[PDB]
């Protein structure tokens, strides 16, 4: 994929 994930919350997005 070309998206990332938050380290604070722990959730990923779809960009």
């Amino acid at each position: 994929p070309i998206i990332y994930c938050n380290r604070r919350t722990g959730k990923c997005q779809r960009m």
